[PDB]
């Protein structure tokens, strides 16, 4: 199978998305992969190779290699990845993915530098359930994921680096629409500073909280540096009226932050309205944001995404 994309972003403008599969390989079934996507702020080339194990759809291996830089906001990162996965379906729709990450990453936070590696276990759970694939009319989608590294064993720092999000969709009377979204993460460590981008957290964005910058909602360094946050959280809800065939009118709330104490998460809030287009290049959505806390302005957001 092959693959071009284009897109455009207000996050991270004009991009190109590439693929390009090699569906059979040999006898076992193997499978090779390539995949690619620039723009402006960031810029990614990966590989993969895949073996079907047995089931052959829901057990398999797939090893990956890549490589990301990343220069966003006011910080810089060069990440280099290898990884091994096991891929698990029991009925339920319950996806386990065992994991083993390794890789090292060159980084600046602030004004200031790194370079780090490690080699990381991780465990995740997905369940996807939806009634149709260009119509869902109701749905939801759970995503745990559990990552840690252990100093000594390959790794600069002790590392607990937990994420989740849940979406969810209703629709009711004759066809309007209800739209839920959670995300909150978290990583412990007893070694914060050797701590690289790629593990620390940031919000605000198209699908995070709108209103915002992208990755501009974070903690800030004795020197006034949004270096990143030891935690996250981001909820959103939409609501979306029918307006046509392929039209739908959406007005949403959001609340998010990045921050590194519990006690103040300094939640901010966006609110706003926007169209919806299902257009034979994919869904695109056109906001306009009014930002309430902090010194908030009105934004413009583009995005094409589900
Ligand atoms: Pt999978
Ligand atoms: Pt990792
Ligand atoms: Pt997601
Ligand atoms: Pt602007
Ligand atoms: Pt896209």
């Amino acid at each position: 199978t092959m693959g071009v994309g284009l897109g455009f972003s207000t996050d991270v403008g004009a991009r190109a998305r590439f693929n390009w599969t090699r569906h059979w390989v040999n006898a076992e079934g193997h499978s090779l992969g390539f995949e690619s996507e620039i723009s402006a702020p960031r810029q990614n080339v990966g590989a993969w190779y895949e073996i079907p194990l047995d089931p052959p759809l829901t057990d398999k291996l797939r090893f990956t290699s890549g490589y990301q830089f990343e220069d966003l906001v006011d910080t810089e990162s060069k990440l280099l990845t290898l990884g091994g996965e096991w891929h698990s379906k029991r009925p339920d729709g319950w996806q386990r993915v065992v994991s083993l990450n390794w890789m090292r990453e060159e980084y600046k936070l602030g004004d200031d530098s790194g370079l780090s590696s490690f080699l990381m276990p991780g465990i995740g759970y997905s369940l996807l359930e939806t009634d149709n694939k260009v119509d869902p009319s109701h749905g939801y989608r759970l995503q745990f994921n559990v990552k840690g590294a252990k100093e000594g064993l390959l790794a600069d720092a002790d590392v607990l680096h937990v994420d989740a999000m849940a979406k969810g969709l209703t629709s009711f009377a004759g066809g309007h629409r209800l739209l839920g979204r959670l995300q909150v993460g978290g990583i412990a460590t007893n070694d914060y500073k050797s701590i690289p981008p790629s593990l620390r957290f940031f919000a605000g964005g198209d699908q995070s909280v709108r209103g915002y910058d992208y990755r501009t909602l974070s903690p800030e360094n004795s020197d006034g540096d949004k270096i990143g946050g030891r935690y996250m959280i981001a909820g959103s809800v939409e609501y979306q009226y029918p307006l046509a065939e392929r039209w739908r009118l959406a007005t949403f709330v959001d609340q998010g932050n990045a921050f590194n104490s519990l006690d103040f998460p300094s939640i901010k809030t966006g609110v706003g309205f926007g169209v919806r287009w299902v257009s034979p290049v994919g869904p695109l959505r056109l906001d306009l944001a009014h930002a309430l806390d902090d010194d908030g302005g009105f934004r413009l957001h583009f995005s094409m995404g589900p």
